[PDB]
């Protein structure tokens, strides 16, 4: 009377025993709240959130937890007024009662809103109660209405333990006030997603982090573990088992859903046959039907818990090592400073950081994916015995041969990388010095040189898009190669074996499986070398030597005492300052004194603790302003930079700008001192650049200065003026402890104390006069001297239409050839049973020949979609670059220079790597997704009815989920960067921050910075698991629908026709929610297409005409006329009728603000004249071609920018002048005898802007450039080396016609015919003699 087959698996009413119902029924409830319960006071007691009010829910909760234990008790007292069960089960019922009860009491005290135990728990118990109560209302007073009372107070338990008790910013995060429910589904994100639909997103309205992911709270914690192993000890690995007690559920959920993935395929098979067998009852099948959803429903929560905790873990990992590697980055000593650099530490905060969330993800693969494939093959054999292994063997061999792919695909991107760089580092010198480079026609030969490095990198991506070929092929059809193989082995190894439904299609599942593990986990592996290659490097940092930090001893307010120091750059290396002693009293003004490398600069390191103390003694009173050599600009305003995080003080504000005379600079730049200075926003001079960091530490009102050569790069008048207003006696500092470096005579007399030093040793300090009364080595010193689907048909043209057409129809050959496969693989297995099969050579050879057409084009597209993507990449940057490079002056001098850079370098990222891959993934899963759609209504049509409601759902979702994660996908993109913007900031004035005593501010802005980064970054992985649940859940539905459709109809189709329905209704889930999500990588992708062509509409005089193109000696003469000129910019020149002759020298002065420079703009045609006819000779220039003309006319500009490469390639980019000609005008240009040193002859590698070579040296470069030109028309624009510069032009080029426009009167009076403008006018038109 406990468990039998005839009244529960063999009759039409499917009823329980009485046994069964009285004993697991029960045991089943009260035992899932025994085992859970001990493990949850672990999180009770480790989570805490204080306690919740006494509200009535609470109570009424309380108050029936207390009636349901009396009346489960009240059945023991009726018992007890025969049978075993009748005693133990209503006592353990009634104390399990009691520990519910005492759960939801706790759950208050702790402060749980919702609970998830107290609602799985009630669910479960109300199944029980349901299947005892559908029995007890079949068997029909004494125990009955016990029962009634116990399942009514159960059901209304269970409604009151879904809603959400009371709480224990104005926008934080609904994760902590959401419900069980709502946690569960990601239901709370709901109302984010649909204003995602009509209210833009925007950084403001979005959500605040929980304080589990916040900077302060993880950074500390890792940095006091890694403090902790330091001095246990420093290895790594066992600090990130830190995460491990969070990142354990994952392995739980982890667990499963393996074995909630794997019940799907069982009931698969229990189904067909079912449906195989005609003596069953419908009611057995729909049981069977209502499990699978039931089992795809937990799994599918299951598994979007296990992704939410995954990636919240790698998210955590990230936050709290950018908060370890900016917190080490300011602690670190001089050496490990140089170990690394401002380059490559960047760097690895930006990769090794990104890394880990990239691993996260998937490192439960390296356990997961065996058992997701070991528990295949063990269900696999029973299903089919030894031929499984032979399937296995191929199974063997896709593992290396997909693991060497991504062992290529790892090494390519280098490949890539260093190429791109290259390329990237290229265009940076094109874009800043553009005006030179379309000055005299170098954008052919610049264009041509970019465009060999874009081919050498279209090189490795073509070996990538070999790669990914093999690679999709794999994972395409790794199923159907294994499937092949062994229903291959089965059929032939022996004869009486008969291949049936359930057999091939319980199978054919269980391989649909097996195929995301096997191609998964070699990627998992790859992906764990990579991080920790990426571990090395973080070690290596972290475990740097931090400087001491007692070296210098800062007592709060003699003022500076140094007695027998010795300061080393280095623990190994030599002293650098030797026994240094001296004693600066409070308030004086010390200037160190010595030559180049004598240990200037090092005391003052030295003092701020920055120099590496072998011995001594260091009394620092105070706090301390620095002064650095290498001014410091932060790439915040102005204001700020001067201000420096303090209080603003408008009249100690107005005091400090122009005592450092920084009123003409604060005139000249744009927004006055609002304006953004530093290397992003306006370039500031470096005499500008000393003055804003004196600015800002004379603002920043400390005791003792150390001004480290402040005065280097000001004028000498603003030099005095500024010691005089702010150094000197009588300036702002005036009882400040001054301490400056100089090397400038002219303020030292009213220097209190001189420190003059040799070779890092304290020589004879004293005051100015005493010194020089010693006469020794002061003396000596002295003496010394919505995406329009206009840009996806853009982009299907860049690839070209044969090749996506082509590529269009092998995926549809491929996906109707898989289709085509799987109905003969139906059609085979319900074949007659004619003791076997007789068809199955045929079938076989059929079979097989239909997956290798499908394998065959499933390599065909991915190689056409892949060299589509190569081909559309090249000619859109070919686009792109002649559209730049023909553009004028005016497109650059308007549009910022990074927005234009950031296309020619984000846009070809995207364009190269990421759009083909996810056209690939798009259309290979809606295309998946239509073919099992097919199939289904193939064999239940009725599934038809079903689509309306799914398709009006799944409208919804992809309507809500695409115009809102486009939005936070955009957002979290502009939010990373200034993360490590700013981190070079800090790593280049970490000296200046640590002598403010800045680091607290800085680590708040970091900290907050990494906050907006993750603020944007959660919502879009929240919406990513809103989305898979909403999905997951249609195609759950989908396969219930398929499943009971084939059951109601099972008298009409075969277990096959189930089999192949089922098996295609398990693969939607995790293809509906691939396309979702594919569809809106597509929509974000794809507008770096339409970025692209932004400049389509490039627009300069065409070059070389070819109709009037002038002859090869076009300057017969050199006479330029003219003839009523006016240039618009409101007319900068104007009324300009001038003719210079032929061979004679001719100069331009005049103030600033008239139309000097704006003249030799006409002569080049820079600017299209408003109104003019400049001709020369007797040709006209608008009628030229740019080219023709910038080629016969060579102008000599202000500052020469050098490019990087040979000197020959400055010299003749176009290589067309002969080596003999360079040499002679190298030696024609006083350069013959630098040119002959360096050992590359003519080659020397001159670096960015000619950063080697000094400036005369590149001004002579420039002249041996405009001398090598041999051309009759020549313009100056002048500003040591002057005389030389001078003289040549002086010496050969009286031949030719020179312009010259010259600030300076000196050399202009030597020209004759000079051309005066006062504001645009000829003001006077004459020789020098008759100016004066
Ligand atoms: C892509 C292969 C090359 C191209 C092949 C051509 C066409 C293939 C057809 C369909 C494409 C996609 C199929 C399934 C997704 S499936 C998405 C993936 N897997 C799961 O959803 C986990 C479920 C799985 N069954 C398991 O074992 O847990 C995942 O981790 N999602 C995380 C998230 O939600 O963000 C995988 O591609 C994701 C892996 C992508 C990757 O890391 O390269």
């Amino acid at each position: 009377l406990f468990w039998e087959w005839n009244v529960t698996w063999n009759t039409s009413n499917p009823d329980f025993t009485k046994c069964f119902q009285n004993t697991v029924l029960v045991w089943v409830p009260c035992s899932y709240l025994w085992v859970c319960f001990p493990f949850y006071f672990l999180y009770l007691s480790h989570h805490d959130r204080g306690y919740i009010q006494m509200t009535h829910l609470n109570k009424a909760k309380t108050a029936l937890g207390f009636l349901l234990w009396i009346v489960c008790w009240a059945d023991l007292f009726y018992s007890f007024w025969l049978a075993p069960v009748f005693l133990v089960s209503p006592t353990l019922l009634g104390i399990t009662m009691l520990l519910a009860t005492f759960l939801i009491q706790i759950e208050r005290r702790r402060g749980v809103q919702s609970s998830g135990i107290m609602l799985t728990f009630w669910l479960i118990a109300l199944l029980c109660a349901l299947a005892i109560l559908r029995s007890k209302i079949m068997t029909a007073v004494f125990r009955d209405v016990t029962f009634y009372i116990y399942f009514s107070l159960v059901l209304i338990q269970l409604v009151l333990s879904c809603f959400s008790d009371r709480s224990p910013d104005p926008n934080p995060c609904p994760e902590s006030s959401a419900s069980f429910l709502s946690r569960i589904t990601f239901w709370w994100i709901t109302g984010m997603m649909v204003q995602g639909y009509r209210q833009p997103l925007e950084s403001t309205d979005l959500w605040s982090l929980n304080k589990e992911d916040t900077s302060e709270q993880v950074v500390p914690v890792l940095v006091k573990n890694w403090k902790k192993e330091c001095a246990k000890s420093s290895l790594f690995k066992v600090l990130y088992k830190t995460f491990g007690p969070y990142f354990l559920m994952s392995f739980l959920f982890k667990a499963v859903h393996d074995l909630m993935m794997f019940a799907g395929p069982e009931i698969l098979k229990l189904l067909i046959n079912f449906v195989n067998d005609k003596k069953a009852p419908e009611w057995q099948g729909y049981f069977y039907t209502a499990l699978l959803f039931i089992s795809a429903c937990l799994q599918t929560l299951v598994l979007h818990q296990y992704f939410h905790i995954c990636f919240v873990s790698g998210m955590r990992i990230k936050t709290a090592v950018i908060g370890a590697v900016y917190r080490k980055a300011l602690v670190i000593t001089n050496a490990a400073r140089k170990s690394s650099t401002v380059g490559e530490i960047v760097n690895l905060m930006s990769v090794d950081a990104q890394r880990f969330m990239d691993l996260a993800t998937y490192i439960n693969m390296i356990w997961s994916a065996p058992l997701q494939v070991i528990l295949a093959l063990y269900l696999l054999w029973l299903n089919l015995g030894p031929s499984v292994l032979a399937g296995v063997a191929v199974m063997v061999l896709m593992v290396p041969l997909n693991a060497v792919m991504a062992m290529k695909t790892k090494t390519y991107q280098v490949a890539h990388m260093k190429s791109k760089d290259n390329r990237i580092k290229l265009m940076n010198e094109i874009l800043n010095g553009i005006k030179v480079l379309k000055l005299y026609a170098w954008e052919l030969a610049f264009k041509d040189k970019v465009l060999a490095i874009r081919q050498e990198e279209l090189k490795v991506l073509k070996k990538s898009a070999y790669l990914a070929a093999v690679g999709t092929f794999t994972w395409v059809c790794t199923p159907f190669l294994v499937a092949l193989s062994t229903f291959a082995v089965y059929v032939t190894v022996d004869e009486n074996n008969i291949l049936d439904a359930q057999k091939a299609f319980v199978s054919l599942a269980l391989f649909n499986i097996l195929r995301f593990p096997l191609n998964i986990l070699p990627m998992v592996i790859s992906s764990i070398v990579q991080a920790s290659v990426s571990l090395k490097r973080l070690r290596v940092f972290l475990s740097h030597e931090d400087l001491d930090p007692d070296s210098i001893q800062r007592r709060p307010i003699n003022s500076i005492t140094v007695k027998n120091a010795t300061f080393t750059w280095a623990r190994n290396d030599p002293p650098t300052l030797h026994g240094i002693t001296f004693s600066v009293p409070e308030g004086s003004l010390v200037a160190v004194v010595g030559q180049v490398g004598c240990g200037k600069s090092s005391l003052l390191s030295a003092l701020l603790a920055e120099m590496d103390k072998v011995e001594g003694h260091v009394t620092v009173k105070g706090s301390v302003a620095y002064v650095p050599q290498q001014a410091w600009i932060q790439n915040i305003s102005l204001r700020e930079n001067i201000l420096f995080g303090r209080q603003l003080q408008e009249r100690y504000y107005k005091a400090v700008v122009e005592a450092c005379a920084l009123l003409p600079d604060l005139e000249i730049l744009p927004s006055g001192d609002r304006t953004e200075i530093g290397e992003k926003g306006v370039n500031l001079s470096g005499g500008q650049k000393q003055r804003v960091s004196l600015a800002r530490a004379v603002y920043c009102d400390s005791d003792v200065y150390l001004l480290d050569d402040p005065l280097s790069a000001v004028d000498a008048h603003v030099g005095k003026h500024i010691f005089e207003n702010v150094i000197g006696p009588k300036g702002l500092l005036k009882n400040k402890t001054r301490l400056l470096v100089t090397h400038a005579i002219s303020y030292l007399p009213q220097m209190d104390v001189i420190i003059v030093m040799s070779g890092g040793k304290i020589s004879e300090m004293g005051s100015y006069q005493e010194l020089l009364a010693r006469d020794g080595a002061f003396a000596e010193f002295l003496r010394t001297y919505q995406v329009k689907l206009s840009v996806y048909w853009d982009y299907m043209k860049a690839i070209g239409l044969f090749i996506s057409f082509l590529s269009i129809f092998l995926f549809l050959c491929n996906h109707v050839a898989s289709l085509v496969s799987n109905y003969w693989l139906s059609l085979w297995t319900d074949d007659p049973i004619v003791n076997t099969q007789e068809h199955t050579q045929v079938r076989l050879s059929v079979y097989g020949a239909l997956g290798i057409s499908q394998g065959i084009t499933v390599f065909g597209y991915s190689m056409a979609v892949s060299i589509g993507g190569i081909f559309a990449s090249r000619r859109l940057h070919l686009d792109l670059l002649h559209n730049v490079l023909r553009s004028p002056i005016s497109f650059f001098e308007r549009t910022p220079s990074g927005n234009l850079v950031n296309r020619f370098s984000k846009e070809l990222d995207t364009v190269d790597s990421m759009i083909p891959q996810v056209i690939k993934m798009f259309m290979g899963s809606l295309f998946n997704v239509i073919g099992a759609c097919i199939i289904i209504l193939l064999a239940t049509p009725m599934a038809a009815v079903i689509i309306p409601p799914l398709g009006l759902i799944y409208f919804f979702v992809q309507r809500f989920y695409v115009a809102s994660s486009r939005q936070l996908k955009r957002l979290e993109s502009v939010s990373r960067s200034p993360v490590y913007s700013h981190f070079n900031e800090t790593l280049l004035g970490v000296s200046v921050i640590r002598a403010f005593e800045e680091q607290e501010r800085f680590i708040r802005q970091s900290d907050l910075k990494v906050d907006e980064n993750q603020k944007a970054y959660y919502p879009s992985i929240v919406a990513n698991r809103w989305l898979a649940v909403r999905l997951e859940c249609v195609g759950n539905c989908i396969v219930l629908f398929a499943s009971l459709f084939a059951v109601i109809s099972r008298h009409s189709l075969s277990a096959g026709l189930v089999g192949l329905s089922v098996s295609y209704s398990l693969q939607v889930t995790t293809y509906l929610n691939w396309l979702v999500r594919m569809s809106s990588e597509m929509e974000t992708n794809i507008v770096a297409v339409e970025r692209l062509k932004e400049y389509s509409e490039e627009k300069e005089a065409p070059w070389q005409i070819q109709d009037m193109a002038p002859p090869k000696d076009w300057p017969q003469v050199g006479r330029v006329e003219f003839r009523d000129y006016g240039l618009r910019y409101d007319l900068v020149l104007k009324h300009i009728n001038v003719t210079i002759d032929g061979g004679e020298k001719v100069g331009i002065v005049g103030r600033t603000g008239a139309g000097k420079s704006s003249l030799t703009l006409g002569l080049f045609r820079i600017k299209e004249s408003a109104e003019g006819e400049i001709i020369i000779d007797d040709i006209n220039i608008a009628k030229i071609g740019l080219h023709d003309l910038r080629f016969k006319i060579t102008i000599i500009p202000q500052d020469p920018v050098l490019f990087s490469g040979s000197l020959r390639m400055n010299l003749d980019p176009f290589s067309q002048y002969s080596d003999e000609e360079v040499w002679t005008s190298l030696e024609l240009a006083h350069l013959k005898g630098f040119v002959s040193a360096l050992p590359d002859k003519l080659n020397h590698e001159c670096a960015e802007g000619g950063e080697n070579l000094s400036v005369g040296q590149r001004q002579l470069v420039c002249l041996a450039r405009a001398l090598l030109r041999k051309t009759k028309i020549l313009v100056l624009d002048e500003a040591e080396t002057d005389d030389l510069i001078q003289s040549t032009i002086r010496t050969q080029f009286d031949d030719c016609t020179v312009l010259t426009i010259a600030h300076r009167l000196n050399t202009i009076m030597d020209y004759t015919r000079v051309i005066v403008l006062d504001k645009g006018e000829i003001q006077e038109w004459g020789s020098p003699s008759d100016l004066l």
